[PDB]
C-alpha cells in the first residue's frame, strides 16, 4: 500500500519539514540530493543556482568551505527558496547531548540558523538526539539518523541499525528519517536517503562503494539518492544532475507501479 | 609488568606524539586532560594559561568557540609550549575517508595545522582512519579512536569496541590510543583517555554519566581523565584542576604499586 511522495506528505504523523520536502519532490519530479562537496563559496552558489531546479535537497559540509561566512549561507537560502530545495548540513553530530546542542546552535557556523536538516550518529545513545532537539525543535528543524553507511567495514549493521530505527521512532517530533543504504523502517512517515550512488560500478581509494540509482531506489526501497562526485567531477554538472534525477525518479515510479 | 608513563614513552613501537605526552605526564605528575568546553576565546586562553601547569592535555571543541580565529589557536599553541601540554581537538571525525581528509586539513578551522591529536569514530570502517592519515601522517599528528562512550545508551560496546581496538592496532603509525571507559587494549603503547569523570556521583540531563578518577584510573585501568564541568563550572578552576590531577595521579601510582 505504497504511497506517492505527495500522499506521504499528508500522513497524520508526518513532520512538517518532511512534508515540505515530499511536496516539492512530487512537484518538481526529483528525488535527488546534491552533495555539494566543494571548497569555494562561489562554486557552491553557482552549483546551487544551476542545479536547484533538478534537486530536492542540497547537502553541505560547511566545515570544508575555505571561505565560509554566514552571508554565504544567506545567499544559499535565497537560492533554496527560489528553486525550492531544502538545505541539509551533513555534520554527523556524534557526541554527548550537552556537547552537540552547542555544536548545533553556536560557534562560527550557527548551523541551526540556516540548515533545514542535520544528521546524527546513534552511537552515543539517545542523548545525542535529545541534545539536538533542544535547539532544533524550537527552530522547527528536522534530523536524520545514520542507520547504515556506504563505506567498506561499516559497523552500522545488525543490531546497530535496529537501534537507529528505534531511536527515530521514539523521537519522531524531530527525527524525520535516515541515512541508509536501503529501507530500514516500515513506517512511511520516515524518509530514506542513500549516499554511495553512481551510475557506473566502482568506489574510491578510501573505502567508498557505489551502487546505482535503480539498485538503491528500485530494489532497496530508498527514497532519495545523495550524489557527490558523480555530479561534481563531471564536466557538465547540470546534465549530470539531470541524468541522476531521471534515474532516481523512474526507479521510484516503477516501484510505485 | 606494568610500566610507568616514563618507561612507556620509550617503548619500541611508541608513536612520537604518545612519547611526548607520556614524558610530560611523568615530568609534571599529571594525567589530567582539561575539557575546555567554553564559548569565548578569552576564557579558553585564561584557562589554558592558569591550568597549563596542572594538565597533560587541553581538549578543545573549536566548533563551539563563538570568536574562533586561527590567531586564537596560535596563542593556544604558545601556552601549550610554555606550560608543556598537548592540544586535542575533539572533532569526532565520523565520515567516509574522502570527506574526513578535507574536514581535517581544510575549511575555516584548519584543524591539522594546530591540533596534536584528533579523534574518530570507527563506525564508517577503517577508511575514516586512512583518510585522516593522509593528512595527519605528513604533519606528524596522532589520532585516538572512540572505543566506548560514557553516555546512556551508548552503542560502543561488545564487538564494536573490539573492532575499534583492531582498527587501532592495524593503524599504529597514526593511532595512538583510545577514548574509552576502561583499558580496552593490552598493548602498553596505546593511551587510554576517559571522559565522564567527576569526584561526586551523578550525571547530567542529557545522558552523561560520571565515575570517579579512582574508579577510572585505579579500577578500570585507564591512563588519563578528561574533565569538563567538574572543573569549568567550579568557582576556582585552578584548585579544581589540582584536585582532579592529584586524584588521577595517585590512582595511577597506586595501580603501579
Ligand atoms: O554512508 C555514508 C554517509 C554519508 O553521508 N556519505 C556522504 O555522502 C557523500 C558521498 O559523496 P560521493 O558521491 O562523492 O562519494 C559525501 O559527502 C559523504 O560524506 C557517504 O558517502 N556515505
Ligand atoms: O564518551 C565520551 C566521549 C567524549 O569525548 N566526551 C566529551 O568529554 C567532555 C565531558 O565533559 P563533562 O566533564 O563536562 O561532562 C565533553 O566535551 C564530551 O564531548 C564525553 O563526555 N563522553
Amino acid at each position: 500500500m505504497e504511497l506517492s511522495f505527495g500522499a506521504r506528505a499528508e500522513l497524520p504523523r508526518i513532520h512538517p519539514v518532511a512534508s515540505k520536502l515530499l511536496r516539492l519532490m512530487q512537484k518538481k519530479e526529483t528525488n535527488l540530493c546534491l552533495s555539494a562537496d566543494v571548497s569555494l563559496a562561489r562554486e557552491l552558489l553557482q552549483l546551487a543556482d544551476a542545479l536547484g531546479p533538478s534537486i530536492c535537497m542540497l547537502k553541505t559540509h560547511v566545515d570544508i568551505l575555505n571561505d565560509f561566512t554566514l552571508d554565504v549561507m544567506k545567499e544559499l537560502i535565497t537560492l533554496a527558496k527560489c528553486h525550492e530545495f531544502l538545505i541539509f548540513e551533513d555534520r554527523k553530530f556524534a557526541d554527548i547531548g550537552n556537547t552537540v546542542k552547542k555544536q548545533y546552535e553556536g560557534g562560527i557556523f550557527k548551523i541551526a540558523s540556516w540548515a533545514d536538516l542535520v544528521n546524527a550518529h546513534v552511537v552515543p545513545g539517545s542523548g545525542v538526539v535529545k541534545g539536538l532537539q533542544e535547539v532544533g525543535l524550537p527552530l522547527h528543524r528536522g534530523c536524520l539518523l545514520i542507520a547504515e553507511m556506504s563505506s567498506t567495514g561499516s559497523l552500522a549493521t545488525g543490531d546497530y541499525t535496529r537501534a537507529a530505527v528505534r531511536m527515530a521512532e521514539e523521537h519522531s517530533e524531530f527525527v524525520v528519517g535516515f541515512i541508509s543504504g536501503s529501507r530500514v523502517s516500515m513506517k512511511p512517515e520516515f524518509l530514506h536517503l542513500t549516499p554511495g550512488v553512481q551510475l557506473e560500478a566502482g568506489g574510491d581509494n578510501l573505502g567508498q562503494q557505489y551502487n546505482s540509482p535503480q539498485e538503491v531506489i528500485g530494489k532497496r526501497g530508498s527514497d532519495i539518492i545523495i550524489v557527490g562526485r558523480g555530479i561534481i567531477s563531471a564536466a557538465d554538472r547540470l546534465e549530470a544532475a539531470e541524468m541522476y534525477r531521471k534515474a532516481a525518479w523512474e526507479a521510484y515510479l516503477s516501484r510505485l507501479g
